[PDB]
């Protein structure tokens, strides 16, 4: 069984659009005038109030404030959202404040007001018609689709992947934003997002678990060129009986994977993800620092990462803040201990820059013997630059120091080595000096 919707062509109920475990009642999409598929334009010139433009009239364009000398990236919502007055809207708005762009918003709010298994159907007919969109740029304007930049969240993701297939994966880039797990892990390359798809093909996954047992909405799949993991993928910070999921696709975590985008739009480098196998393994900081060539930057800046399509599913691993623009940086602080007495206390140190100084972070608990060495991993919520001096504080009677303090710079590997002949009492903010 199948059902035609004019240009858009044919879509069937066949394996593996339906039929199969995952997808097991055999649903088919509902019309093109049904899901209401609508494109807002926004562009510098109109960053607040859209133009609607559409592939079947590509007068709409011309008229428009489309420019082709210009890049265009899409911005796709996923189930129950909308573009107007939310997120997409919002996200364009960030763009305009750093480049010139076609910020190209799809709207299909009403064939995402819908049981789940129809909206992963309607995806279907909201992918076409954005391809036919993208088509008639290439077709009527000659806009090259190297210059097409589609980012979907959750089903958006999918929606993208897509329209990445209907045209044979020419698209420059695809952005998946913790696409959504629920009838896409697991299953073949034809119905979900996977590298294929685009060109240059990254992936942000925030809310990420196995089908059994679900504990999530995004994809522990790894379905890019690049695939990051910010805060191991399960749970982000910031955010027995009968287990209730019924709101899971607006869950904080699984919204956080937009958010983070947005802000690396303004914040270029504040998501610096790591080459690692296992978050565990990050944490550990086995994946540190930076590879000499650099680390990618995960959102936004994706596609400045040299090797960016050299090979599929490269896993990376970072940290976040918990709130506000979420921007971090990674650094390993090495401090070596100096004193007359083992004292059972603990370790703080803060770090002084050139932008500004960090707040005060813990770095060991419990037995503190001389001339013992702890190291730490920690976060920084902004960039401190070159780190021209560190302190050292301790609390639990008698006296105690830090010899030397290293910190490496997990961005550009730089390593800087800071001393000391002194000894404090407790709370005492004790100030090493490079050597
Ligand atoms: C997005 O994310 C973050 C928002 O949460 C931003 O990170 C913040 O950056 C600032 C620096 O730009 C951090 O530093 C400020 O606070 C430190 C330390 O504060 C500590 O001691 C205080 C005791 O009074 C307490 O109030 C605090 O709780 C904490 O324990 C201060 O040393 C600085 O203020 C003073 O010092 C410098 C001199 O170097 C002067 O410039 C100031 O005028 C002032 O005299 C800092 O203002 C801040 O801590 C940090 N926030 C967190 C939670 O980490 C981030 O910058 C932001 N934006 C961007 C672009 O990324
Ligand atoms: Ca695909
Ligand atoms: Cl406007
Ligand atoms: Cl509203």
């Amino acid at each position: 069984k199948e059902v035609c919707y004019g240009q858009l062509g044919c879509f069937s109920d066949e394996k593996p659009w339906a039929g199969t475990l995952q997808r097991p009642v055999k649903l088919l999409p509902w019309s093109p005038e049904d899901i209401d598929t609508r494109f807002l334009l926004y562009t510098n010139e109109n960053p607040n109030n859209f133009q609607l433009i559409t592939g079947t009239e590509p007068d709409t364009i011309e008229a428009s404030n489309f420019q082709l000398d210009r890049k265009t990236r899409f911005i796709i919502h996923g189930f129950l959202d909308k573009a107007e007055d939310s997120w997409p809207s919002d996200m364009c708005k960030k763009m305009f404040e750093v480049e010139k762009v076609n910020c190209i918003c799809v709207d299909w709010r009403h064939g995402s007001r819908a049981m789940y298994t129809q909206a992963v159907q309607n995806i279907r007919v909201v992918g076409a018609e954005t391809a036919f969109l993208i088509q008639a740029l290439s077709t009527q304007l000659g806009y090259s689709l190297e210059d097409v930049h589609v980012i979907g969240h959750s089903l958006g993701a999918h929606t993208a992947a897509e329209a990445g297939r209907r045209l044979g994966g020419r698209v420059g880039r695809i952005t998946g934003l913790d696409p959504a797990g629920p009838c896409f892990q697991d299953e073949p390359e034809e119905v979900r997002l996977d590298p294929s798809d685009a060109v240059f093909v990254d992936v942000i996954h925030t809310d990420s678990s196995p089908i059994v047992p679900s504990l999530g909405f995004g994809m522990s799949q790894k379905v890019g060129h690049l695939d990051f993991f910010p805060n191991g993928g399960k749970e982000m910070p910031g955010c027995d009986g009968i287990w209730e999921g019924i709101g899971g696709f607006v869950s904080c975590n699984h919204l956080r994977s937009f958010e983070y985008y947005s802000s690396s739009v303004l914040n270029p480098d504040g998501f610096l993800g790591y080459p690692c196998a296992s978050y565990d393994e990050f944490q550990e900081s086995k994946c540190f620092p930076c590879p000499a060539e650099g680390c990618p930057k995960m959102g936004h800046y994706a596609d400045q990462f040299k090797g960016k399509t050299s090979a599929v599913e490269q896993t990376f691993f970072l940290n976040t803040g918990e709130s506000g623009n979420f921007t971090s940086w990674r650094y390993k602080v090495s401090v070596t201990l100096s004193g007359k007495e083992k004292v059972n206390g603990y370790i703080r140190i803060a770090l002084y820059g050139s932008n500004e100084n960090s707040k005060q972070y813990e770095i060991f608990k419990g037995s503190l013997k001389p001339d013992a060495s702890h190291t730490c991993a920690i976060d920084v919520d902004f960039n401190v630059g070159k780190i021209q001096k560190v302190k050292f504080l301790w609390n639990k009677e008698p006296k105690l120091g830090a010899s030397q303090i290293t910190v490496q710079s997990g961005e550009d590997g730089t390593e800087y080595n800071f001393c000391s002949s002194d000894t404090v009492e407790e709370n005492v903010l004790q100030s090493l000096y490079p050597c």
